[PDB]
């Protein structure tokens, strides 16, 4: 029934935006609400078996079957999500922010699945609520999680993000030792999107480029503290931007439409999905006139 793509030609975005937003966000409203039950005949069972409710930060924000994320051996179990991407699988892990008790399985799922760049989008304490463990160490010490064995060579603080470099060596399969990046996003606001479109759209064509740069980078890993809209956001526009590097027509609800199949809660308000809009605006608008 429903639509599952919305293509703007880009010479006509700056005007549909201003038609979506007309009448306090009318049609915007009714289009973003098309999206609503995208992927939602999924179940979570196995995120819901009794034994794993440790293993989930929010008990309610769960990946489906269908899409999770598997550790090896008896107990398979992480709050991971896999995103296609399009031209080949497992593009991007979406994750939770890990717990002091689930800190060993992520670094035991980025070793697995060959991941080299991690993206996270929460600060660990946000309006004194926990968020996200301080799952990296803290000083340039290694140290075990688990099987594997980290030591942080970098920390770079800058005005919107730090990134950090880490060592990090596990069992052998298709490396016996690694570089991971590490791109801590520090500013999200509390409650509400960013305040600019410029911080995210830098953000996210950075990190862009050290992924592009890497001769072989593996799926990205990006995580909020649920795993849910921030992290949508985030990949809903990387993937718009480079959709602007390409076609001459731009595509946001079908970027979200193609999240929300593989994960809940894949943009999470109107708010996010605004400020994509913003976000494609602002490119088109500076492009126009060079
Ligand atoms: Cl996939
Ligand atoms: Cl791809």
């Amino acid at each position: 029934n429903r639509k599952t793509s919305c293509p703007i030609k880009i010479n006509q975005f700056e005007g549909h935006f201003m038609k979506l937003q007309a009448d306090s966000n009318y049609l915007l409203s009714k289009e973003y609400e098309e999206l609503k039950d995208v992927g939602r005949n999924q179940s979570c069972d196995i995120a819901l078996l009794p034994e794993n409710r440790g293993k989930n930060r929010y008990n309610n924000i769960l990946p489906y079957d269908a899409t999770r994320v598997k550790l090896s051996g008896g107990s398979d179990y992480i709050n991971a999500s896999y995103i296609p991407g399009n031209n080949f699988r497992r593009e991007y892990i979406v994750t939770q922010g890990p717990l002091p008790g689930t800190k060993d399985d992520f670094w035991k799922m980025v070793w697995e699945q060959n991941v080299h760049n991690i993206v996270m989008v929460t600060q660990c304490v946000e309006k004194g609520r926990v968020k996200c463990d301080h799952y990296w160490p803290a000083d340039q010490d290694s140290l075990y999680y688990g099987d594997l064995i980290l030591q942080m060579l970098s920390e770079s603080v800058l005005p919107e993000w730090t990134i950090r470099e880490f060592k990090i060596c596990g069992e052998e399969q298709l490396d016996a030792h690694r570089l991971i990046r590490h791109f801590h996003y520090t500013v999200w606001p509390d409650h509400g999107v960013p305040e600019t479109t410029q911080s995210l759209i830098q953000f996210v064509r950075t990190v862009r480029d050290y992924i592009n740069r890497s001769p072989g980078a593996g799926p990205t890993v990006v995580h909020c503290s649920a795993g849910v809209g921030r992290t949508g956001t985030f990949i809903a526009l990387d993937r718009i931007l480079q959709q602007l590097d390409s076609k001459d027509s731009v595509d946001i609800y079908g970027a979200v439409h193609d999240l929300r199949l593989h994960r809940v809660h894949m943009v999470q308000t109107e708010c996010q999905y605004v400020y994509l809009h913003q976000c494609v605006r602002d490119v088109l608008r500076a492009r126009k006139l060079r």
